[PDB]
């Protein structure tokens, strides 16, 4: 048996009311599939949310342990296995996910093989094994048939656009996704819906449409019980308040921290959001990572040094940054930091240029402010706001 | 007998070598179609340019008179009649065109009927009898069959975009014209190629792609004997040199003037282009119309006064302009004039705003130059150069 089933039987001996509890949690509408699940090997529910909700309601502290065991004992040709692939990916359980992909690609079920091949494209692109052009080419050559994978083929590009600061294509591409065409696997329809909520929220953020940003993140939170999606929802809500409400921004970062501090990756992501928050507000900053050579962390070192008039220490950090490769959104911030250090309007104009190229209407408020303080003409600033890059 | 045949026979006695002279002017190998043309009623040359060329060679002072008599006597089911329709429309011989249109729409030849109907839409659209939307809708319901009218359906729309200064959709639209599909009527193939050359030239002008602009206009000039297209080729060539070559720009405007001596509207056009030329180069301007309340004429008054430090007269003229309603491009020039009169950078940014609104990448060089002269940052200027309105 599976660890989850061993543990479900043991606690069934000591408590029988669990059967009605487990059946209502899994939405079964009568407990026959449960009994079916436990008594015979290989029996799967028809919707994956039946185990996940049960593993959440009753063994929440060992979700990973139990699902890593169950998922990797699942026949990779089944619908539950195809579901476990999305479960693993959405939770960023790459140990579960990368094993399923290998088994599904070499397997004899074509639907599983399609899921596997496109999730593999997502994994290689998000680890910079292939370029965006190669990912697109490979997806075309796949001749994708399921509505699930036609949806995810667009999700993986949207995640790549986000991470590479290339925001202009995202809105048109996200609008091509039609989740209603997914009708056989509700778990995948339901998690993909949460994905689209988080992504729309981020698209709104970068459009400087902050109220609508917060609505989509609120919809995302209400629509999910997956920790990864709660994390990025509180992060995006917090970030929408960066320039307006310091304490409410901090409160969302600390709320996201309260459910995720144990995880090293999530711990770092809220540390960085808090670090940028305190730099924008020019406060003392206990969140800087002085032991890092990532662009984000070095930029925050320089931003803080600049806020406190430590110009040579700032220049020293920016000398390091000059020798690192930047994407367009990172380079925009780089020139903004330079413009503040040198009090040089041309560097602020180069920052705007790259914020326009990345199509970031949110962070561009930083160089615009500095040009305002230096007495820039108001019609000129209005002009720069209404012109785009294309 | 039509007048042209009467006159041709009459002159054939005096100079019997005219038969051979006309044979080569009409592009015939042997003179039997010419012999056919004079002696037998109702028969046509295979290509309409044969008789157009003869009329221009030997009776150029009577072109309208002779061609109106000849065209309005054609059987409208014939290729000569469909050719005559385009000949009338290209020359703006509206009295011939309108009669051809009505007779064609009612005849039993579905090809002539289709020609009549889409030229009809072109005339109604170009006189604002109908909106663009109604014109697209009407062309849609025609389900256009011939390659000629598929081409012309696009040309009439480009003329509308041109008439309204809406340059943005023009490059996309003109790229869809494929004149190589026009194989049966070479007269229409050739005149449409002139139409496309001239439209391409004006397109390139507005893009500030000036060497290509002049190439397409020289291609237009070499391809045609139609006054309208010669006039606008010389105008566009001269305009393309406004910022580079005073003497060659003047030479092209004066050549245009020479061929439109007895066309009041064309004459005024070259007068206005020379007036603008002399204000761009800040020379004495003997082309100014001081008895005019059109925007363009008044702008040139103010431009000349500003050039010659006559700022009170200049303010008087701009006072007059303030009480007149300006469109987008006109407003761009207005702010340029105000910015130079008041020496104020802000009115130059408004000038740029409206040049960007009209997708005029040529005339925008005027405020950009003044901004540079007032010490505007070089990276700002590039930014204003690169960014687009949408």
């Amino acid at each position: 048996m599976e660890l989850i089933r061993i543990a479900m039987k043991k606690d069934l001996e000591n408590d029988n009311s669990l059967m009605n509890k487990w059946a209502t949690v899994a939405g079964l509408k009568n407990p026959n599939p449960l009994y079916d699940f436990l008594n015979h090997d290989g029996k799967t529910f028809n919707e994956f949310s039946s185990i996940v909700n049960i593993v959440k309601s009753q063994y929440p502290d060992r979700e990973y342990e139990l699902m890593k065991d169950y998922c990797l004992n699942l026949d990779v040709k089944t619908k539950a296995a195809r579901s476990a692939l999305e479960y693993a990916d959405a939770n960023m359980f790459f140990e579960i996910e990368d094993v399923l992909i290998d088994s599904m690609i070499s397997c004899s079920n074509m639907k599983s093989k399609e899921y596997g091949k496109v999730y593999k494209i997502h994994r290689e692109l998000s680890n910079s094994v292939i370029t965006e052009f190669e990912a697109v080419k490979r997806l075309g050559k796949l001749n994708i048939k399921t509505p699930e994978m036609n949806s995810f083929s667009r999700l993986l590009l949207l995640y790549h656009y986000l991470s590479t600061g290339n925001f202009s294509p995202m809105a048109q591409l996200i609008k091509q996704i039609d989740l209603s065409e997914i009708s056989e696997n509700m778990y995948i329809r339901n998690t993909y819906q949460t994905r689209v909520h988080v992504l729309m929220s981020n698209i709104k953020l970068n459009e400087n449409s902050l109220e609508e940003c917060r609505e989509y993140s609120k919809k995302a939170l209400e629509s999910t019980n997956i920790l990864r999606f709660q994390v990025f929802s509180y992060l995006t809500i917090g970030n929408s308040l960066l320039f307006s409400n310091y304490e409410l921004a901090q409160e969302n970062f600390l709320k996201g921290l309260s459910i995720s501090v144990q995880n090293e990756n999530y711990n770092m992501i809220f540390q960085q959001a808090l670090c940028f928050l305190n730099n924008v507000w020019r406060k003392e900053n206990k969140w800087i990572n002085f032991e890092s050579d990532s662009i984000m962390d070095l930029q925050e070192q320089a931003h803080c040094f600049i806020n406190f008039n430590e110009n040579s220490k700032a220049k020293e950090v920016l000398d390091k940054l000059d020798l690192l490769v930047h994407n367009d959104n990172e380079l925009a911030m780089h020139y903004y930091l330079k413009g503040r250090l040198e009090q040089n309007k041309a560097c602020f104009y180069s920052s705007i240029e790259y914020f326009k190229k990345s199509n970031d209407k949110f962070l561009i408020r930083l160089p615009l402010l500095e040009l305002q303080k230096m007495g820039e003409n108001q019609k000129l600033l209005e002009l720069l706001l209404l012109l785009e890059h294309h």
